[PDB]
């Protein structure tokens, strides 16, 4: 039902228009294309790719921007709507928003050195936004590996390649401090860092993370290449050095038993991992779409269409 | 119009309400998976799925359960009663019957194995029930593959894709012994039974039903797997299994060019026709519905609401 | 993805198929074998190996058969509709008209005496012809080489091998005169013929296409072989005798430095031409193909399933 | 680095005798303008604007003037040895040839009746000519649009406002029949006309340029105002009577999208047109220049000082 | 493509875990060796070295193992899956089946007494087993001379060479009693035992292989050495000794004049006949591989990895 | 004397072989375009830019590679011979190792994100290397900054814009933990870290660098940006971050009166930075190189054409 050419007869130049639109923010804010996939991931894992996660508060319904895995943390929606002012200058009312979030998530990892391919499209937008399917959806770092499991089960990304290769997103953007304090210093309670954290890594990180610093200060999520997409998150894992708990139990849980050769699978081929990211991708961009007459396609990303 | 999120943020567990009745109710009735989704399609046949069929005598109209393919066949209606007290007890005011009996045909599938998707919802409840139209628009066993052809077209359903794969529903569920004995016995009249009855089934089928026995006893729909929703009612079909005579003549007819090669690819590929099956169920359900404001949102499904 | 053993148990003789009708028609056209190579590359250069070329107008989109590179010159339709009404009735409904175009460029290739192996399979037709991204996709014999390096790179085959290589499909096949003039007479408004053609070939090209003639008269590629698919087309090439302006350019253009060497190479081993085609001709075949349920089998390749 | 007041010591007369000879001119060649305006244009883009165009033969390089865009066809060159004449009679050596030409192009705009500005001076010649360079990196009118934005963005001219802005040099100026000939007949092996080309013009062009004529017969650019450097170019544009493709194209190609606003823009206003000439031509100048001690101030624009 | 150092960073070891697995069931059974080169054979023919032979029976595809030269004859499979179980605990997930085969069947070789080369590697796991494939491609030993030569050619072995050297893989191994009775008793309905079968030899054949004895009964393929791998089955043949037909007409057969010469040649000089087998193996392990990133590497060999 | 266009004619492809070398470098080794940087630079302090830090020992003389600022430091050397041997290939006994180090050196800076611009070239290969010369000549990190003045003005970069901006290719690459030690623990005997770093960093660095570890692991010389070529350097210097005591003290030091401006300058405007920079790398470029007919240009950069 969702094919890669769908635009190619009435808005042929969609994704340039998206690529310059990122290649131009990547001047200012060089964080801009790790924020944009991650927030198709959070479009994808709250009743699919429908571009929910863009509505603003209306009195029928509260914005999915309020959730506990978005509320001050996502973020990249004006660089939304300015492509969207573009798009739609181009090719009045034919670009939903849920497409523009793929192809722009899609861009943002070529642009940042990842695999290239065509999505998927024709998707539709929502009707409205669901905050507490966002909160019961969307994983926490501080999960075990069955439940980051059963979380991706649950949007039917059953396979561990999906977790695997998916949780390469964390190649390259920040994360916050607060994040990962209960690891720097008391680790469940134990009143001791987490063990599976390498301990030189366990110094800089404290040295970025003060006992008593800023709880939003930034760290990167790759040691090795901050800003690149490419395989060095699984060679950090390999170290002990994934950031998260839930990097670092996809190779350190006693259960991760299916996990490691994928981990360890990823670290040795780059070609590998494009392949299998491309392909777990193109999984998560086709859960439960709105297509055909279903959903609208909006004007402005943040509203629905009166 | 239909959407699949509809009670996503007002009432998240309608369906697991919903697929808990049922899995319920088949320990002691093993059968109302079959008949559930029986019930639905009756629903939508006449007058759209608007739970017409659900709505009891009053002095204004005559229930659509007199009709001529509902009396003395038609069941399920107290399992639907103990769904919706159950819902109303969880979202009072907010799911309608039509719905609800849209979600339970498609649990129902689910739960015998079959597969598994989220229905298009947001239908309302009719105000009436039409039995003249009920017998005017449910097709009958003895109609020719032309008549059963008309039948669906006039409600809508079009392709041959449709009457093929709808036609699928009967690979569970139970048939009275009336409704094949002109078959075994005298068939139109030929004096004869009906020459596309396999002949070592036609003794078996007689052992089942006597010239003078229980017309109201019943025999299974598929000879191979009863109770499990599969693609083998189309393997029986190929070898001249078909139980009642409108399921034979997809394959047997003169006028089963359009059909044959339909009923052949569903016998080869589970998947071919799982997906057929799917497509075909949500064009059902999408038959005149009653949506906005029209029609109500029953507090029982027997009752207009005063 | 695509796997060369994909119809081994569904239509096992498929190739054998395309072979008999190919072979069969070089007894009339001995042309046909070229044409049919043409035919896929053209097909494969626009959105992918999808059969998007063999669609006819209708009313929602134009045919790519009146794209500039298509246009008068494109040919061989019918017997590829030969071919599929053949395999139709030996495997109904099962090898798409992207694949069969695929197997029979193949066994073009090898009929004409070229290498012998099996091409990955399993892609399907697309929904709609793109004549616009014909018009800006396919190559020109009047491109530089940066142009023709720039548009082989466009479609993804970024090696010089991809360029060098699949040039060679030249090795058999015609061109009309029309596309060669500028360089007998007038080359770029020089007033002299192109320095780069060879003078005694010079002059048979002239006595082929006089100043005042039939334009579309039709020369040979290669002058050594002009039917059979070997490696003297790059031997020509050496020795300036490139029949079109595309084909010289990979040997003498300034910014041919690393085009040179494959040439020379390829012209001293035909075994190393074959296996470089070979492997060029599968990374073509892979260009965006449409698997899985994207797209459809066609019943017949000018249209779409209705 | 580079200054518009650079000579205003040295040599403060120098856009007075720049003017005076053009003005001059003027009289017996009303062309001279255009020509000019075209020179420094072709200087630009083949290693900046460094006098290279200038140079002719030696037995160390070929001059550009052999360049496939050059040849018959680019002409003023005695002009500009007339220029230089008079000012080394004024200020001997201390105006060079690039600095020379550019004065002249930017009188020749305000003379044609264009905006008025003082062009950023202190530029050097070049020790050779680039005729390859000149071959690669001149753009033709038979580009797609795709092309031209690639070959502006090779020299660094990025933005579709250099394109759009600089295209507008055809406000002027002459065309040979020659260049427009596969447009009023036979468009891309159509065998028609190019369909962007309004029906009325197409039979005036028909005219002047017959089927078996003259293809050195010029034509003018514009047909509002052939002789006046003002924005009619772009009104021409939008009624389909841009005379050549690569004109065209600007508002007619599908890939258009980012310059179809800028055509309508300056066909708006004439200021707004003026001022994004402006800045385009000095962007234009600022290629790669050769300053400080690089390069010479040639005696005479054709030879280089020994 | 296929290169033998494939595995040297990856899985030094490979050979000498393959070999040491070999010498070890030599000790118990001491027809190992000559039963893998056989697996190896049967393995290439259908569909190429792939591992296809080596799948077991699915729901999905019919097992080659029932396969008419390969029910009741082939052998040697819990040895396969043993080397397998030990390359997996030394280099997970990175040796393939179907470079095991090869190794495997390389090593058996050079064990008996063969010479001693490194195969080429790289080759990966297929999707699926071919049973019909497999019963089309497998020569018999009733087949003709032409008819042995066009199934060598039908896989791509093409030349006399390819024939005669590896038929001298019967220099060692068994062969039942049922496949030479019709030459020791009835010979093509002669009522005659084979012409071409040297008497002294018959009579000998006649008590190992008695009319109305055990048919699966063995005898050996090579009189003089039966368990070495040496030319003596070329000395046999000379004398009439080959033991069942297609081995004697590659000397006696009236079609036999191209293959006399090799066949003479072989029996002449051990060192030609091991370069010549040594070619002949490396073309036939080079039929159609599945590499890069086709097929995949089986943990187990017998199924496909879920 | 030397000019940017020198290869123009001759060689016009070279930066083009120049930067896809290095690309191609980078996905492997991402330090390779500082440690390119780093090489110049050497090569340059030494007799000028002539490729003598380039030659390999001879009986003649000593490689500079074993000078006490090369030793275990200098890398890279392979890379130039990959390019040597690229651009040999294109223009056999052309371009110099001492133009091609200086082209690389530039590519590397752009590539890394920095300026832009195009070198001078027609400098010439040395006959000799200086390794006393080279002892004598580069400067170490623990100099003060009359000692880093006297050193850069000893080869004629008198300027103090040169030692500030060419201390800006600190920007990016790597530095051993034993070049900080003193720094870290015991500066200048005072039994105390040197006062000017700051105290927070310092407990970063030295648990990077712990008292007794790997002396020669690797730290960032750029903590902000590690690997992008920008101004943070300088305001680094401004917080104290400096790594090593040669870069702190051109903001430290008491002397620092001259070079404090130009880095609060560089560290204001990245565009001020970048033409600083290029200006600076310029005059580097033009230490006494070998031209016209001195020095060769070597066949392969490790020995003298003999
Ligand atoms: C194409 C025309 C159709 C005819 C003539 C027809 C006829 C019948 C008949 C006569 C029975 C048995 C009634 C009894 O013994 O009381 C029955 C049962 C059933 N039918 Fe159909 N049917 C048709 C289409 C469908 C469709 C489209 C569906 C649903 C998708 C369906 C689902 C069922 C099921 C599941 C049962 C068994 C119900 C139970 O056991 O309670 N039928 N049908
Ligand atoms: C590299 C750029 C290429 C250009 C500019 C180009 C151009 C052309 C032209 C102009 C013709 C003759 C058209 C006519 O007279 O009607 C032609 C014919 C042909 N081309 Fe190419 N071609 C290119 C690449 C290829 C490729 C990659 C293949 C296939 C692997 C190919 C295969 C053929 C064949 C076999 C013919 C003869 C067709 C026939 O006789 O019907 N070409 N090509
Ligand atoms: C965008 C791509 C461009 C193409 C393909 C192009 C093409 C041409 C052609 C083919 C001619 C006529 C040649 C002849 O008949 O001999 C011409 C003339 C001219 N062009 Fe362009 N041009 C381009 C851009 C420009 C630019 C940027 C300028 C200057 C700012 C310019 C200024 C002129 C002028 C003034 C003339 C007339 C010269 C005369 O009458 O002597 N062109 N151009
Ligand atoms: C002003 C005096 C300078 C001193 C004392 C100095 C010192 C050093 C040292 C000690 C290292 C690290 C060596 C190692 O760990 O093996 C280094 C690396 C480096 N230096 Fe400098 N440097 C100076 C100037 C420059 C200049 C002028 C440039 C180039 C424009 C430069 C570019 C680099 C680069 C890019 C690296 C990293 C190389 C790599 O990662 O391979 N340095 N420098
Ligand atoms: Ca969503
Ligand atoms: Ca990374
Ligand atoms: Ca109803
Ligand atoms: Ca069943
Ligand atoms: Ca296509
Ligand atoms: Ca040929
Ligand atoms: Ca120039
Ligand atoms: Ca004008
Ligand atoms: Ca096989
Ligand atoms: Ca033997
Ligand atoms: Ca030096
Ligand atoms: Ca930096």
């Amino acid at each position: 039902q969702l094919t890669p050419t769908f635009y190619d007869n009435s808005c042929p130049n969609v994704s340039n228009i998206v690529r310059d639109t990122i290649v131009n923010e990547l001047r200012s804010d060089p964080r801009i294309a790790a924020s944009i996939l991650r927030l198709h991931f959070h479009d994808c894992f709250v009743n699919g790719c429908d571009a929910s996660i863009l509505l603003d508060n209306t009195t029928s319904f509260r914005t999915e921007k309020d959730a506990f895995g978005n509320a001050n943390s996502a973020r990249g929606f004006p660089v939304i709507d300015r492509m969207k002012a573009a798009v739609e200058s181009a090719c009045p009312r034919t670009v939903s928003c849920a497409d523009l979030l793929t192809i722009a998530a899609q861009q943002s990892v070529t642009l940042a050195g990842g695999p290239s391919w065509r999505v998927p499209l024709g998707r539709r937008d929502s009707l409205q936004a669901f905050l507490d399917l966002a909160n019961a959806n969307l994983p926490a770092p501080f999960f075990t590996l069955p439940q980051l499991k059963d979380s991706f089960r649950n949007v039917g990304l059953n396979r561990s390649s999906d977790l695997v290769a998916l949780s390469g997103g964390h190649t390259f953007g920040k994360n916050q401090c607060r994040f990962i304090m209960d690891r720097l210093y008391n680790f469940s309670n134990t009143g001791l860092p987490d063990p599976t954290l390498n301990t030189t890594y366990l110094q800089t990180l404290r040295g970025l993370c003060p006992l008593n610093g800023n709880l939003s200060a930034l760290v990167d999520f790759d040691l090795r290449t901050p800003t690149i997409f490419d395989n060095k998150y699984y060679v950090n894992l390999e170290e002990q050095k994934g950031l998260i708990q839930s990097d670092q139990e996809l190779f350190s849980s006693p259960n991760a038993t299916d996990t490691i050769p994928l981990v360890r699978s990823f670290a040795n081929s780059t070609q590998t991992f494009f392949n299998a990211f491309v392909e777990a991708m193109d999984r998560m961009g086709n859960i439960t779409p709105l297509t055909g007459t279903q959903g609208q396609i909006r004007l402005n990303c943040r509203v629905v269409n009166s």
